[PDB]
């Protein structure tokens, strides 16, 4: 009945958006432009594509036909007008702040970051003179209270890296709308089949593509998601000048074919999580846990209200300290010790013992860590697999 | 011995029988790696384990293209990244702080002036442009600011050179590091780092594929300035990761590298013969004419003189404009080093928008067209110029 | 003993054998080198675990081999260019002249093609017979049948066989049964496990998943298996799998039980409509109740499939006028795509022959044949629904 | 005309088709769809004129084959997932029970293996002759003679054909003429213009050039290679091609006279020292004026090549000891590759063998094939003078 102005699903869009076979001699799959150049009929279509005239191509690290497909169906499944494919989930995050930021602008930031963000904002870019702050974003009084004439940008992941700490989206855009501030959220936790930042009001959006967009662990990308404005001034300065972070086409169609199961695996994703997480908070050596999906989470009802569903991530702390988490993690016969996240293979890090095993007991608590924590992927085996797993290095860890 | 430039660029690096006897390298198509045990993964992170945990910081196939591009240019340790302009920019973000100065060759790639100009240059760094092939002007230039000096050779447009070992000479007295980008030489005919620079970048893209269809940057130098630009500049401030799969294009396309160049080089030396002597022609830069004001420093720095071209036409944009339309085998584009015989002329393509003074002002003549001459038989690419050059009239 | 989606993920490899790299590294190489002339010797002697030329066997591809050997619940696997690659490399070694070839009465096109007009004009002799009639196979036997040979389910209409009463009937005689499990994949149907010797695939569908790679797989025994990769493959074909594209194959496979569940949910929801509409004379889907063999699809395979035929009560031209008029589906030959396809085959592949050539070869005027994809439900009735009005 | 390296780099691709990509786009899809069912159905009929699915035709493919075509100097072009892949898919189009193929006197060992154990098993008659014993040829001709198939150069002499001496003869019987033309590549020998019929190459060596794919390529008259396409390719192998390796394959051939230039420079310059050492007992090598057929191979090539096989004094324990000593040169099967490859099929390929059955082949216990990579030529030399004084 209702007519064709209807929007069509995201499966849909995400299998078909912005590609019509019949543009490319019918091929079902679109050609992949492996080029690095492209040439000009004549002197003057030359000149239009360099002068902002001609809608065209020149130079893949500009732009290029299989990036902009990508880009065009990351902007449809987020909400915004305009994407743009880079190298890395860095990448989109350098290019993007490299671009909207200068000497003496102030960026507002939350608590907790990515550590490769962090180290960018505090050893990089907040070195060339660019001031930082961090806040609670969930504290909507705090946040207001730090917004200053110099604020530029407010940044932050929702959920964070690594304690899930999340954001109201939508109440960080009110107070930047009242001041001036553009809003950047990093949506790689959720992707855009669980929250849509920019439909809250953000202004931009990024993603390391590398996790769960392209879901099988074989490329490495990133994605920046926003305004015509916005996308355009990131592209011709951040990634044009400032990084260098070009997409391999070859990189940007294997994502492509990541983001056509994207539901499905983000549907089994947290359905494999939910029944982890549920399991996890009734065995005896598991102390405190932290998933989205159950009500001892901190921040529950803001989950509930801004993620369709509570993802893939499960933090959780042992009993018995770092002797169990090493003794937890070396007994994982499925779960791969490794960093990274949404691959098809569950993954596991044990922070004391791994990323911070340099570093002794007092360092650790003050960044956040508990000598028992352990962060899971949850990944898309057989959810009885993955039980027996946990199951049996929660033995070995007593 | 060291075995020769081509052995190296075949093999060095890889034995077959590290990975199950393949003849060609496995192709590391992953994001992650995985730990035996978490004591194996504390020490990755720290940097005791020579292993492996993420491609952005290090991978197996970048590995072996790092180390190749090292021997071949004669240095210690590279790196390897998303584009050319991935390996300028992790560079000089990780070599300058505000207040730095970096000493500029006059005339730059395009995008490369836009980084300095209006990125960089806009985070409290100080540019300077100098001649760096006159030593007394840039001894003069030196400030304790200095902190990098930065060139390519031969650079756009006329393929003006800089004299490697005397800039190095100077950068030495003040502790400056020097940079030069040898994209348009490649290892092959020209080795910065054995003349003294301290550091090299290349935009990969161009002769190192040879073939057009990836983008990708190189940078080698010693291990310290190495490892800094691939933890802080990389792995930080651009995120230009290369993807394995282009990695492995690319080493496929060095292991022609010896005997491209070579063709590249004859071609150009033909057309450049031909072009010198032309009527519409009124001033032609290439580096293998004797006519070239920088022959002898030249010939001191490049085993042969390179495939690119340029030259002026006399009945300038016009006639320019005329030429480009004209070509049926060279392709109007821009880019250089591919198998494909390329042309652009700026004043009527990329610096268009332009007026004539802006272009002299910048460098560029109304006659300017640059030419990477390709890898096709000489005699269709003399007949397809000939003609071009008729149409100019 | 793991879950098939623990299998289709993991099955085979360990990081810690390749520098702990979570996805394996594709061996795109042509050939494999030597420590010492003996121990290349001992490669070609065929006592030596190792490589020498990916044409007879690769790493990426055994890999491969080996994932598909355990989804299918066989011992060993082989991997080639196409799915004919699989067939044609499967029969030409099992046949030679005199022997006889027992064939399902329908079969895709250039399986009938080359068994007609290719190894059938080589002196092996051929008969069709249908599968589900058991007392008709019966007595079909000779002692010169080598290979009873059949899809299940089976184009037009989607006609099945009992596979493990067809085993039976071979085990009685001495024959070798080999079933083309394209359609369902090892997820819904594994005939090894049901008495058949070997499974062949179009992996170019469903298991690729993507539209973008043509491949084929054979599962079977070791001692057959061994014998198609070294006749059949190495010498007959040369029908040698890119590790490029094993490797893609493989990162189909990784998410196959999700989209399987996904095509057949879709194909149900869509087949239940079809059913209700004034435009369609008959359907043939296995997971409705009107579908003549429903028992047996019940009990042989797990989910009814993402492939639906139907016939149009107004014929070719309602056939052609349908197909023109879809938007979201695609016309095009294949299946097992992402992407949602449509083929009509009297107005398509069948054009050219008259409608009592068509009939003669088991081809309604009106036959539809749709490969349900993975797109969202609504989307996909919205475009049927109109194209059924436009096919009036 | 345009000169060869302008067409193996630019031959059938026009950027502007293609929005103006330098590099043509790699069409890696399986399936193409129509844009109305009367379109699909004009394909399926008989005319082309687009596309419908990749074993059959695909734009990245169509453009390797016409590039192949025009280096050749033939009229249409196949490619195909290996050189067996391109040999089978000819003979088995070409051949049917009853008729006979006369073969070169040896042939590449599966190549060997498929007409004796394959299609010679299945009612086609196979007969060996001198290719160059023109009267010879001339006597074993009989009416059923269909097809005339053999290499040249042919392992393990380099023994030549007279190209045009068989094609002459071919042509007055009515038989079709195949030439292995792997060794040479067009750009050092063109079989089609010196009659040949169709030329068959496995890509896989000097045409990819640097060993990462497998590949094959048919070129000859389109009535042929039509044949070859929808009768060997589609139904009887489907040795399918992936666009993935057909894009390499392509990038491959844009230096393939630079390559060959270089392989055959190398090969002189180890030719004409290894005819100077004490351990070497012959040479076989084109480019020698001391070359049994050094007339005839300079009629037919215009640069001796990149292989030389060699016999040492000392047999099978002096060829082991020179292929262990090798540090540069791999120990390998397959040839055309930028690395340096030896073998020694007494003691690798042909080792499980007895020395008794090696002796009526061409296999010398003491022959060593050497295919000369692109390897700086000072370091080729050393490693060669090393395993040679180790050999003793
Ligand atoms: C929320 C978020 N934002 C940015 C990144 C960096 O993306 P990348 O540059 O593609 O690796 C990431 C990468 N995270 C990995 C990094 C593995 S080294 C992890 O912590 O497990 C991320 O999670
Ligand atoms: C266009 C092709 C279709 N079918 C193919 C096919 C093959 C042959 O598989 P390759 O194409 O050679 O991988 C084998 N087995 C089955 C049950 C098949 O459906 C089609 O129907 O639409
Ligand atoms: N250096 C080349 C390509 C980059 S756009 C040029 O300027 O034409
Ligand atoms: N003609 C090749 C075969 C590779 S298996 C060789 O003789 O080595
Ligand atoms: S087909």
């Amino acid at each position: 009945m209702h007519g064709s102005n209807k929007l069509p699903g995201f499966a849909t869009r995400a299998i078909h958006h912005g590609y019509d076979p019949q543009d490319h001699g019918g091929a079902l799959v679109p050609p992949v432009y492996q080029t690095a150049t492209f040439t000009f009929p004549t002197v003057e279509y030359g000149a239009a594509c360099f002068a902002g005239e001609q809608a065209g191509h020149f130079y893949s690290r500009i732009s290029n036909p299989t990036l902009n497909l990508l880009e065009a169906r990351m902007a449809s499944l987020e909400g915004g007008e305009a994407g743009l494919a880079l190298a890395s989930g860095m990448g989109a995050i350098t290019s993007t702040l490299w671009t909207l930021l200068r000497p003496g602008d102030e960026v507002l930031l939350g608590n907790t970051l990515y550590g490769h963000t962090f180290a960018f904002l505090h050893h990089g870019i907040g070195e060339f003179g660019v001031k930082l702050r961090h806040v609670d974003m969930a504290d909507l009084q705090a946040l207001e209270a730090a917004m200053t004439p110099a604020t530029r940008v407010i940044y932050f992941e929702s959920p964070a890296n690594p304690n899930m700490h999340m954001a109201d989206i939508a109440g960080v855009a009110k107070i930047a709308r009242k001041h001036g501030a553009t809003v950047v959220v990093d949506n790689t936790y959720c992707t855009p089949y669980l929250q849509r930042p920019l439909e809250l009001g953000a202004d931009l959006v990024v993603h390391s593509a590398t996790k769960y967009l392209s879901g099988h662990g074989d490329i490495t990308a990133g994605i920046v998601v926003g305004s015509q404005a916005l996308v355009d001034r990131i592209r011709l300065q951040g990634l044009k000048d400032m990084t260098g972070a070009v997409l391999s086409p070859h990189d940007a169609a294997l994502l492509m074919r990541g983001i056509k199961t994207l539901n499905l695996r983000m549907d089994r994703h947290c359905a494999n999580a939910q029944v982890l997480a549920e399991f996890l908070a009734r065995q005896p050596q598991v102390e405190l846990i932290h998933y989205p999906g159950l009500a001892s989470f901190p921040q529950y009802t803001l989950a509930r209200q801004q993620m369709s569903q509570p993802g893939g991530m499960i933090a959780f702390e042992l009993k018995g300290g770092i002797g169990a988490g090493r003794r937890f993690m070396n007994a994982l016969q499925l779960f791969s010790r490794a960093v990274s996240l949404g691959d098809a293979e569950s993954l596991a890090q044990h922070p004391a013992s791994m990323t911070h095993s340099s570093y002794t007991p007092e360092e650790r608590a003050h960044y956040g860590i508990s000598e028992g924590l352990v962060r899971l992927s949850v990944g898309l085996e057989d959810i009885d697999d993955l039980l027996a797993d946990v199951q049996q290095a929660l033995k070995a860890s007593a």
